[PDB]
């Protein structure tokens, strides 16, 4: 296939087809299906050498995962696209791979046609001839110690719709079919000891036609707020390379992480300074907090088990993203090895962001005044994991800060509640016979930094009172305080949590350089306070399958292909074994001071549902920021034209 | 004077004049000056009776504070505006009041003409005939144990400008004149043991003309983003009463708190439900962290000592607030008893706020989809306390949540640093010879709640793992977790801090009512994580003068006139004595469960300056939110017209 404009560009549709033809030929005569066909990114060293040192062009490689009929687990490998050849391959008989949209599409018809499932619907109050009204959200089984990875399994969380336009989540059923993904058959049904028949209440609906019935009428359309950019946008795109307000970076995308931002630099008045080699979300875990069987199996690692790319929404013009928008499409492979496209998967636009800075002089009643307005650049996607919606916004700012904003919406996962059953303390009755279980949403932000170049370190920064007491010569009035910086020397040192007691932040810094004013190394500081402890206990299934989630920060040495901290193939892993973050941490002794490092940050929220969240939940925001501190020698935005500026002398001339 | 449209309306210019004429007549023959002339708000009970019970119209009252030449401290009292009479009066000989813009603009000429100050400038390298180049930020002395409240005092933080258009903060001088505010005389000068002469470096400037010299050129003007509302706005104002997206409230304003939001309710499909009686910022403290003399005196309580009203910027017009704006003016009294106006003190507008909610069905590739966009209502002011700018945004949202957003900007307070002097650990060298000291910015949000009516309580809510161990029948897989609610019974119980370990939130709730779905009381939940510990030690000046700041939450019984938690007259109070929050806490034993309560929340940031913050600092954000939880029985925004909606049936019809 033709070479891309840029080594980090995602595989084109032609490259995906070329890769799958190559793989089909290599396994000729075998019955195989495609699970993953994606860019294998060039080695970090090879990329930097190519980009900055006139070095070798890295080979264009595709990583694939396939299944073979009648063979356990998966096969994976690499295709060299230039030579149309498989160059690496291996069979992994004891793992299970990510569930694609197709993998999961099939489950509902399997359960609708299964005699044991039909029997359970009838027992639950749904007649056998109304199976078309039965739906399920096909989840990964997550992990079930009865089958391990020996079969590829889904669990069907079952619901009922009185009409196809209903939101089904007011009507969960009590039982849980277990489905063999590849054999397309129900192999078991978890049946509760206490049966609860289908709710007889009206569905809790949310479309305008439903709302008219429920509350009498919709609100009139509000007078509009119109955003226009009649002279175009300030950002410039060259293929997938973005240039805006001195930032330059590559916007990549894949089946798993969704948006991947690479080769991020800031043009500091002609001096182009690296900041990050790569930043993305690398895994998630959404652990539920009901201990009752089988609810322990609700702890989706959405990124590893379904994929933020696979799950991503086509973004419908003028609606999800308001204003003048640049869109990118996403390309994957289906099971047959044919390219599939999701149109308008990523939206790119710039937005007003209030004030950047202002100062006025009281001396002439603020006549002396300067105000400069802020614009932000937003690179966004929205993905749907069954009930949930995750709106993801990568935000670049004119003071050089970078922010990740997330908004959680969609629908609560619900289970049935008996008439006289108490949902607490593990959940909330959000509607009659509806129990919305407690759960956390946790994310693993993966940062491969290059703060002002190569050779970086990380530290925890804690605000502390002076150790000297009130009334001492050193602290006479007891007001002294400082920032205690703990530089991480080894992996073990880095395993740290957010602490409200010290308003903890973390620095990622270049110990080889010095700010000529402050004397401190250039850094980007992680400012992040939505950092829940992992509530699941040590040794729990949740804690074992997501070793990264137990600490707010994990810093490990860089190696190639250290992307996914719960391992490469997540579904049905028990959490036993040295893989992912557990492998990378090892015995905790490896050096992480002044070297190539990877910084994985766990953040998110703890959700205790309330009726406000039902039947459709208003957006709940999550955010973290990476701020330049001691990176610049002064406010980098001062060369932006103010919205208003008047000097003292000018103010005098006009009185 | 004519009666206002509404008992909570600020005093008009006519009422202010009427009040000062009354006071001058009462004190005829005496030489008095006006410090404060402001609405005395009606009693909570009287207001609610008037508003909701056809009760008596509360009298229209003005509170005043005056000084009298040759008398110590102040006099204060009340004027009944209908009868033009002083109805209450007292002398407070041992306090000092808020510093007005006039009180402060006087100081620079005092120091410029003082022989001892001139001598110090000369010693500092500034010739006697260049005193016009010497400037000072006149601060409250804060507290100095050498004078107590026996004289009304300011401390002059002295700077040098080479040219009138310079930003002076690159050039602090080493000494600190102490000025008697009322005698207009320097009484003392704090001189350091180690002298540091004025910096010989160029000023660190930030206007376009300066930037052209420094960096070569400004960036070209960006292509514009234009915001228009061609059919007008969705909000309606009747005088100061706002109506928007079912919210209704009164927008008040005063000299001290700035914006005061009152009588806040939500129209729940015809059922008008109270939320808050009053919400505002009630005090601040900005304690610096250098222990060296005289820097202990840098701990401004900006609200109590200068006033968020007095300090407020006239905004400015189509620049500070972008879009279609409704403005309010502010009115105060000057020293002579004449009304003064700040034009465009408050801006009111509505803004795009991204998505309100979304959900799509994977079954038909997200063809089944509903997306509804969010609009926010913003009521904002910006005030300047010498170097600092505080941008305050009260934000109402369509899910029924209320947010306070703050953006910090303006200029770092700076002190001189010697060539070879190390600024750390108490400050940062942000520019040659410039030391920007560490400091916190803390705010006291005052909430007078009325959650779904009268009789309220508050609680801490902590996320907790089940106490049952992994592998127990109760918690087999170790995943169970819940929210532990600790209802505050007495004042002492409420004295609580934010805790990262439990993701602590606080509920304000009505224990007299029950959500028909969840079974929980209706509540607004305080979600707030920017909650620094007070770093200054117990028994410190800072801790004593700001008793409220040592806990994230303080809940006390309602009584009338319990507004200001550091006392009514803040400057030069030593922090000794039972007044403000210390009085309201008492012995901690008073009931706060199911009664009229006041909830004071301490939030803010800890600032360790970096060169990025200089010479003018990019906005740093602070936020908290109050979210309805168990208040509604479902998402209250579902009757808002979606931006896009397609059902499953519609999707099938569209092929
Ligand atoms: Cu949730
Ligand atoms: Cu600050």
């Amino acid at each position: 296939p033709a070479r891309p404009a840029h080594p980090l560009d995602p595989l084109s549709t032609a490259e995906i087809k070329a890769a799958t033809n190559t793989v089909k030929s290599y396994f000729a005569g075998k019955k195989i299906s495609f699970n993953t066909v994606t860019l294998r990114e060039p080695a970090r060293k090879a990329y930097i050498q190519w980009k900055e040192q006139g070095g070798p062009l890295p080979p264009r490689l595709a990583y694939y995962v396939i299944l073979e009929a009648g063979k356990p687990g998966v096969k994976e490998g690499l295709v060299d696209l230039a030579s149309l050849s498989v160059i690496e391959t291996r069979a992994l008989e004891t793992v299970q791979p990510i569930l694609t949209v197709e993998d999961l599409c099939s489950t509902e018809e399997v359960i609708r046609n299964d005699p044991a499932v039909i029997e359970q619907c009838v027992l639950s109050g749904i007649p056998a001839n109304e199976m078309h009204k039965v739906y399920c959200d096909p989840w990964t089984i997550g992990y079930d110690e009865r089958w391990g990875t020996g079969k590829r399994l889904q669990q069907a969380l079952v619901y009922y719709r009185s009409d196809e336009d209903d939101s089904q989540y007011s009507h969960p059923l009590d039982f849980c079919p277990i489905v063999d993904t590849e054999e397309k058959k129900v192999i078991f049904i978890d049946i509760p000891n206490r049966r609860r028949k289908v709710s007889k209440h009206k569905h809790a609906n949310f479309y305008p036609k439903h709302m008219i019935e429920k509350v009498g009428a919709m609100r009139p359309e509000a007078p509009p707020i119109n955003v226009t950019q009649p002279e175009g946008v300030s950002f410039k795109m060259t293929g997938n390379v973005m240039e805006w307000s001195n930032f330059k970076f590559h916007i990549g995308f894949n089946y798993r992480e969704g948006i991947v931002l690479s080769d991020v630099s800031y043009n500091d008045h002609g001096n182009v300074r690296p900041i990050f080699h790569r930043i993305s979300l690398s895994e998630m875990i959404v652990p539920y907090g009901s201990p009752e069987f089988p609810h322990q199996r609700k702890h989706a690692l959405d990124i590893g088990e379904y994929g933020a790319g696979y799950m991503t929404n086509p973004l419908s013009l003028g609606c999800d993203c308001k204003g003048v928008i640049h869109y990118l499409d996403a390309h994957f492979s289906d099971r047959a090895g044919d390219p599939i496209t999701v149109k308008n998967a990523v939206c790119i636009h710039e937005e007003d962001d209030g004030l950047l800075f202002k100062h006025s002089d009281f001396r002439d009643n603020f006549a002396t005044s300067l105000v400069t307005r802020a614009t932000k650049l937003v690179v966004s996607q929205i993905f749907t994991a069954a009930n949930y919606e995750y709106c993801l916004y990568w935000v670049f700012m004119q003071d050089g800060a970078i922010r990740l904003d997330i908004r959680l919406t969609g629908i609560l996962n619900t289970y049935i509640l008996g008439d006289d059953e108490e949902a607490g303390p593990w959940g909330t009755r959000v509607y009659p016979n509806v129990n919305a279980h407690n759960h956390q949403h946790l994310f693993s932000l993966r940062i491969d930094p290059r703060i002002d170049g190569d050779g970086n370190s990380a530290a925890a920064c804690d605000a502390k009172s002076s150790p000297y007491p009130l009334g001492s010569p050193e602290n006479m009035y007891g007001n002294a305080f400082y920032s205690e910086k703990t530089t991480f020397k080894t992996v073990k040192d880095s395993l740290t949590n957010y602490e409200s007691a010290t308003g903890r932040s973390w620095d990622i810094f270049n110990p080889n350089k010095v700010n000529p004013y402050s004397g401190k190394p250039p850094s980007y500081k992680l400012v992040s306070t939505q950092c829940p402890p992992l509530l699941a206990k040590e040794g729990s299934l949740v804690a074992k399958r997501a070793p990264w989630a137990s600490h707010s920060v994990n810093v490990v040495p860089y190696k190639d292909n250290r992307l996914y901290p719960s391992g490469d193939h997540v579904p049905q892993w028990s959490g036993d074994g040295v893989r992912g973050m557990r492998e990378w941490i090892g015995d905790g002794s490896e050096n992480i001071d002044n070297t190539d490092i990877l910084f994985f940050h766990t953040f998110g929220i703890t959700h205790f549902p309330a009726p406000e969240d039902f039947p459709l939940m208003p957006a709940e925001p999550i955010t973290l920021m990476l701020r330049p501190r001691h990176f610049f020698t002064e406010n980098p935005g001062l060369d932006i034209q103010p919205s208003y500026a008047m000097t003292t002398s000018e103010a005098k001339r006009a009185v």
